[PDB]
């Protein structure tokens, strides 16, 4: 047994409500991330990003 | 048994409700992520991104 | 058995209501990525991007 | 057994109701990506990308 | 036993209601990606794209 | 103006997905009432039963 | 303006996915009733039953 | 203006996934109701009973 | 202006997702009722009942 | 102006997960209610019951 029955990056049994009104964003040049739920990544191998957001 | 019955990258289970009134983006020479849910990525080799933005 | 039974990039059991009243998205000379829901991927080699965004 | 029974790339049992009223979207020198839903890829080799926007 | 019995790009199981009045889009020398469900693609060689777009 | 426009049992929009393996139903000396969907009934006088099941 | 433009007993918008395996009933001398859904009613006189189940 | 533009007795925007193994049900001499979802109903006079079980 | 524009028994924007394994029910000589989800009901005049279970 | 623009009896925007193994119920000569979510009643005259349960 090697590596076997392994639970990695697993998102599960999440629930959510969201009331909003007039939500806005407005971006000049930039770089905006928003929102981001329930995301499950696994990366062997290089380098995983969620919800990373860079300028210029 | 190597690697075997191994849950990677996985979403189960998720209930979302969301209400908004006038939601807006205003993007200019900009890059804007909004609203991702329920994403699953794995990669045995290489990096894996998600709601990830770049401006220029 | 090697690799065998493995579950990865799997996205299952997923319910959403999304009520909204004018929803607006304007963009000039830019990238925006709105509204990804329930998306899966796997890549054995290379990189996998969900929701990903780069302006000019 | 080798790479046997595996589910890789899936996305299953996924229900999405949305009310909008008068949505809009308006693009000049752009790239906008909206309303991705139930997607699934898997890539061997090379990169896959889902709801990926770039302008210029 | 080799590569077999394996589930990949599976999309299964989807319902989805959308309700709308006036849905509008305007491009000028841009590219929008609107409204991809239930896309499931398998690529064993080079790069696949699911709800990708790039101006100019 | 009396009586007008009114919307009055009145069933819209609905979109259902149903997987089974094996469904069964085994009655003896009974009513069994199963699967309605998507049903509408209005009565001026009188009394309207939508899946209801009375034995003996 | 009497009894006008009034929404009564509708049911709309609604989405549903529903995976079994094996669902069986069985049933001696008795009423069931299973999985009404959508299911809309007006009654201007009288009384009105929605899944409604009598024994005997 | 007299009951004008009332809305009563109304379900909207509800989204319902459902996984199950090897549901059951098993009735002697009994009333058994189950699953009702997305039900409405409006009675001016009289009684109007939604998922209601009785027994001999 | 009387009894206008009110909203009575009302449910909207309620998303569910529900994951069981060997759901099972057995019921002799009694009234069982199980799973009513997003049910709404008005009634002018007279006794309305949701869920209501009664034996013998 | 009399009685308008009320809202009564109205359930909205819920969002519920149930994960279940070997859920089960077992009634003799009993009344058992159970799983009762999002409803809304309103009786103008009259008794009005949700989720309730006599035995004999």
């Amino acid at each position: 047994y090697v590596g076997s029955k392994t639970k990695e990056g697993v998102v599960h049994g999440v629930a959510t409500v969201a009331e909003k009104t007039k939500e806005q964003v407005t971006n000049v040049g930039g770089a905006v991330v928003t929102g981001v739920t329930a995301v499950a990544q696994k990366t062997v191998e290089g380098a995983g990003s969620i919800a990373a957001a860079t300028g210029f």
